[PDB]
């Protein structure tokens, strides 16, 4: 070993920096009292037992856990419940370590968060203290289904970092962790109280394989994404309809590894005003307008792709600046007859704004704020005007957020957050795939959802049909299996 | 031919597709686009997850609705035409006749998804003449596939040198001949004759815990709350039925832990009550569920005698209401019933020879109506949950045979249906078991099971009975962690 105790910078001799969250970074107290005397009285009595390793690898949650826990303690339920408030109450920022935290990431950057925390904690945890700001990727045992003592959960992040192991020093108070850190080859650094001892799947790869095969056959046979109706987001008995251009633009829109001669043939089928409809021309009702949800997204792949310029698109962007409401909102339809908002809507519509460089007008000051109040008021848990699904508003915002870096700092933390309480809360593929994006490029490895999602792949190599739009008047829902496994596809790929 | 042959096998094993079952698969309905032949469908990749019983219809025949390009509606239309060509092979069947009066042992094995085999089994009358009946929604296993071979020679426990399988498919003899088994196939002209640990430690960690857990509480704990969790439940522990129900229901319990657990109970009527005598409301009565669970253990472990219990069983067949049916309680003021209370009455009067004594019937009838008119959906007055009275009920109907045979297929049938169809362990337990009596194995909710045990070898909390005035449910880990290890300890 080497016990160091002043002012070092055997730190800056390493390229990679992990860090725990206990004792390193927040320290807790664990005696605590309540008007009820029987049972223990030491929360730590509770963490140190096998039914918290549950709890920590996300099998369970805190209502489960302390009612096993009220039985193997002999505890009154409500009471280790407090023991347990008061605990996280205590949580102290250890302020030097936090400062070195700092100083690091003002440098060559390259730390990971790797700590066994349960995942409603960890929410609270993210939203109480500042410091993950410096992290580069946040590890959370209750996101991975993995425990810190077992070499698996090593061996994950070392993949997914993708981090030279002789380039790493791995920082920890507990000692079995740093001796499973060393067996890697990762030198090691205790945090005792005045010291700092120094020291120094295939079955993936055949899915992903599998179901980009059943993709590229599907929109090879039809570059016109097809899309069946219905009236549940399951499409159970759902029928053929095809014909409406949206399912194509999302697709085009959002899976990245489209083989060229796919993206040719789809942007083919689009260019077919610089304003777009919801339906193919042959399907249209006479006198049906154009709205700024199927151009805004289509506008932003042509910009993105270079196939067309600013210029090009500032006289549709002027148009949409002009579609607002008495409130100042822009609206989803070129109909003043057809007044209508959606939140998902804004966000694309906001989009298109800031790649164009109008993302400071004065003009779109409303819209951004309902899309903000939106998400802070919790209203995007009903859905928006044809988006049932949460997670949806939650995907396409943190694309407005991430890829806009300076411009919505606000919405930052808050959609992180609401991400993270999601995290494993439904079933449907596309629903997971959303979640674990969003996380993803918020810097959250969300290898639960990733998990679960390989399980529902059909064994064509497509997923289950997803109705991810709906046609409000008669709640109709749209969906295709090409949808579906276009965002797992796109899941796997940014994990893997 | 004459098949002396098969005399010289102790064990056969038979598919039923073409070997048993035909079926034609071209049909039309009045929808023109799409396919017009069902074996596009069950050829497609697609069918292979909806018999591994890993996605039901439904969501097959959307899938294939959309790969296939045809009407979804059109594709349902045709799957219950060609279900509704089935013809049994009379030949075969009557093979299998002759091969179960010849006393050997017979087993299926076939790819089939749950709800066809629910329709097969209700539909056709040779299930009888089957030991263990194996199909692959059940198993989340398909037939090609070395491991559902591999998984009947260890369920089955299968000499591979005396057993003979029997198929109308080249890959599936191929596999049963690697692992030793002798293949004889199948057609219309020609008949060719050739020739994981983890559940250990699973299993082991779990007893363990149920072991420390009744030395240290012999009366089983018990633990009180609203909801079927148990979610902030308080401690309660008072009442004596969940000792009686461990004692009765967990086949592996150390003698130790049966000795102090019988001893608890004992503590001269030969009638017990709901409570622990330190917590009985003054008044209270004496209840016939309590009473049957345990002289029902006494008898079966010889420290009583029919004769000692006779006494008490003649005051319940003097114990019914106007309707004719047994009561709860041994108290006029307290006119209650229960279906599960009734099997359990009904469970104990055979046990002592009193099977046939006129004055049950009305009480046996109540339990087949509730049955048969699916009511048990509803709960008991006392047992929320549909499976606990399928589970009793089968307790009943397997160990008197020839006495409950009305229920047999029927309640089978009921299993069948509700294989993995709730997340609770004690849940699923209860219908592994269950079906497992019945001739059929269940490793779907097996392996889901293994899924929820906690880190310290212990199952989760649950909800087993209420009182029905306050709507309490009573539980605990003890209950749950006992019939998930006579589950696992039934399926190995
Ligand atoms: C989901 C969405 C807003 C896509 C952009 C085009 C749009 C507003 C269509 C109206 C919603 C709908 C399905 C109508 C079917 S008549
Ligand atoms: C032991 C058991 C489940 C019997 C089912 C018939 C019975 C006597 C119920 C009384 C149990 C109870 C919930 C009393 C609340 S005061």
């Amino acid at each position: 070993i080497t016990s160091l105790q002043e002012l070092s910078q055997i730190l800056d001799r390493y390229d990679t920096i992990v860090f725990d969250l206990g004792d390193v970074l927040l320290h807790w107290d664990s005696v605590h009292f309540t008007s009820e005397t029987k049972g223990i009285d030491d929360v730590r009595k509770m963490v140190k037992h096998p039914v918290w390793q549950d709890l920590e690898k996300g099998l369970i949650n805190q209502e489960f856990a302390l009612t096993a826990l009220s039985c193997e303690l002999e505890t009154p339920c409500s009471k280790l419940k407090e023991m347990l408030e008061l605990s996280i109450a205590s949580l102290q920022v250890n302020p030097l370590m936090v400062e070195v935290l700092r100083v690091l990431h003002k440098k060559d950057k390259q730390i990971y968060c790797l700590s066994n925390v349960d995942l409603e904690s960890f929410s609270y945890l993210y939203k109480q203290f500042d410091f993950w700001k410096y992290f580069d990727g946040i590890y959370v045992s209750a996101l991975l289904q993995l425990r810190k003592p077992n070499p698996d959960i090593f061996q994950y992040l070392i993949s997914s970092a993708s981090i030279n192991t002789k380039s790493t020093i791995f920082i920890d108070d507990k000692s079995e962790n740093l001796q499973e850190a060393a067996n890697f080859g990762i030198s090691t650094l205790k945090y005792n109280k005045d010291n700092f001892e120094y020291t120094a799947t295939p079955e993936i790869h055949k899915k992903r394989t599998l179901g980009e095969d059943y993709l590229n056959l599907r929109l090879r046979k039809f570059p016109f994404c097809k899309s069946f109706v219905s009236n549940n987001v399951e499409l159970i008995g759902g029928e053929d309809f095809s014909k409406e251009i949206f399912s194509t633009a999302v697709i085009l829109h959002s899976y990245t590894s489209l083989p060229d001669d796919i993206i040719a043939s789809m942007c083919h089928e689009i260019l077919n005003k610089l304003r777009w409809c919801f339906y193919k021309n042959e399907a249209r009702p006479d006198n049906f307008p154009d709205d700024l949800d199927t151009t805004s997204m289509v506008l932003s792949f042509l910009l993105n792709h270079n196939k067309l310029t600013i210029e090009k698109i500032i006289p549709v962007a002027e148009q949409m600046i002009a579609n607002r409401n008495e409130e100042g909102i822009i609206q989803v339809y070129f109909d003043d007859n057809r007044p209508r908002i959606d939140a998902i809507v804004a966000i694309n519509v906001l989009y298109l704004m800031h790649q164009i460089g109008y993302g400071e007008r004065k003009e779109l000051k409303e819209t951004e704020a309902f899309v903000f109040d939106f998400l802070i008021s919790k209203e995007y848990l009903k859905g928006t005007r044809y988006y049932p699904a949460p997670d949806v508003f939650l995907f396409f915002l943190s694309r407005l957020v991430v890829d806009f870096p300076d411009q919505f700092e606000k919405f930052h933390k808050p959609l992180t957050e609401m991400l993270i309480t999601r995290v494993n809360c439904s079933t449907f593929p596309l629903e997971r795939a959303l979640r674990i994006i969003a996380l993803k490029k918020l810097g959250i490895v969300n290898r639960v959802d990733f998990l679960k999602l390989l399980d529902t792949q059909l064994a064509d190599g497509g997923w289950p049909v997803y109705g991810l739009f709906i046609a409000p008047r008669s709640n109709t829902y749209f969906g295709s299996r090409e949808l579906s496994t276009a965002f797992a596809l796109e899941a796997l790929h940014i994990l893997s």
